[PDB]
DNA sequence: CGGCATACG
DNA sequence: CGTAT
DNA sequence: GCCG
């Protein structure tokens, strides 16, 4: 019926159950807060079953049968049915711990860990943070600093002006670099939180080198904002009307014989990925990250000249970047 | 009961 | 510890 | 929290 992997199903950007999804991403988000993995999981894949339904879960019985619905994430739903709101979400929303941890993980820079401790010493908003700055990391100054901007949603319009110059650095640094847009704007997204980018290059070991190359050009532009190898996240200076605004930017590079597995792994969704992931150690004894897909028996890794290839080797039908919304 | 994705900065 | 999907 |  319903298969148990959401690599397995696929999950379209907007679905039949928004409401129901949104309630039990809340009970997620909330088990990370308390450091309890599993728990996030299990939320976490619960809701994105029902986003792959075809149609509204209008009653109870509707649940039975479908993977990761158990006792508890059955009971959410229960009471969103009947009552419209479920107690524990309500009580998760208005908790002192629950708003201050997700206010403090949403800084550029600050972890669950991070958070988890800043709320034991007492600490409560973004203010308390910046009267004591000599605790923070350079990082978490500029996250700080920019953080109204970068709650602010990216927009498909701001993400082809990057994507302009970007290019115009990488094909500085090295012709015939290509930039491709990855993460949630490849799935279909209007807005993001960030724009992601993978760089590569048709000559395989031409790319070596490179990002420090396009790092170095995008400063010398002045469109830095703050940056720190492979993967740069960056704060980068977005024009605006009359203005500008900062945009978080991840730059990614790969040889071209491992960019099938680096655009897979960074078109996501996260949870996509970890599914993907799991499936393929779980299921097939196989071993995938964004690099690669080893084979332990043989040990041998697998070439893939497409994300095509990734889907065959994995016995998995394809499914196009708009429907891995997990 | 054990497992829960797997990297890089 | 942070970051990424 | 759920699964196998
Ligand atoms: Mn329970
Ligand atoms: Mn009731
Ligand atoms: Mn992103
Ligand atoms: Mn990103
Ligand atoms: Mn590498
Ligand atoms: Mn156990
Ligand atoms: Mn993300
Ligand atoms: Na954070």
């Amino acid at each position: 019926w319903m298969p148990a992997y959401a690599c397995q199903r696929p999950t379209p950007l907007t679905h039949h159950n928004t409401g129901l999804s949104e309630a039990l991403e809340i009970l997620a988000e909330a088990a990370g807060f308390e450091g309890s993995e599993g728990r996030l999981l299990t939320f976490c894949r619960a809701a994105s079953v029902l986003k792959a339904l075809p149609s509204p879960v209008t009653t109870l019985s509707q649940l039975q049968g479908l993977p990761h619905f158990g006792e508890h994430s059955s009971r959410v739903v229960q009471e969103l049915l009947e009552h419209g709101v479920c107690e524990e979400v309500e009580r998760v929303r208005r908790s002192e711990r629950y708003q201050t941890m997700k206010l403090f993980t949403q800084i550029f820079g600050v972890g669950v860990k991070t958070a988890d401790r800043w709320y034991r010493e007492g600490l409560r908003t973004l203010d308390d943070l910046r009267e004591q700055p000599q605790k923070l990391t350079q990082q978490q100054k500029a996250g700080l600093q920019h953080h109204q901007d970068l709650s602010t949603p990216v927009l498909r319009s701001d993400v082809d002006a990057l994507q302009q110059v970007v290019e115009e650095a990488v094909g500085q640094a090295l012709p015939g670099a290509t930039v491709t847009l990855t993460g949630g704007f490849r799935r279909g997204k209007l807005q993001g939180h960030d724009v992601d980018f993978l760089i590569t290059h048709p000559k395989e070991g031409q790319e070596a080198g490179l990002l420090p190359r396009v790092m170095c050009r995008l400063q010398d532009q002045g469109l830095i904002l703050y940056h720190q190898f492979e993967r740069s996240f960056c704060i980068f200076r977005l024009p605006q009307p009359g203005s500008w605004k900062a945009v978080r930017v991840d730059l990614v590079v790969a040889p071209v014989s491992q960019f099938p597995f680096a655009l897979l792994g960074w078109t996501g969704s996260k949870l996509f990925q970890r599914e993907l992931r799991r499936f393929s150690r779980k299921e097939k004894g196989l071993w995938l990250n964004s690099h690669g897909l080893f084979d332990p028996e043989q040990k041998t890794f697998f070439q893939a000249a497409s994300e095509e290839d990734i889907f065959r080797h994995l016995g998995l039908e394809y499914l196009p970047p708009e429907q891995r919304n997990a």
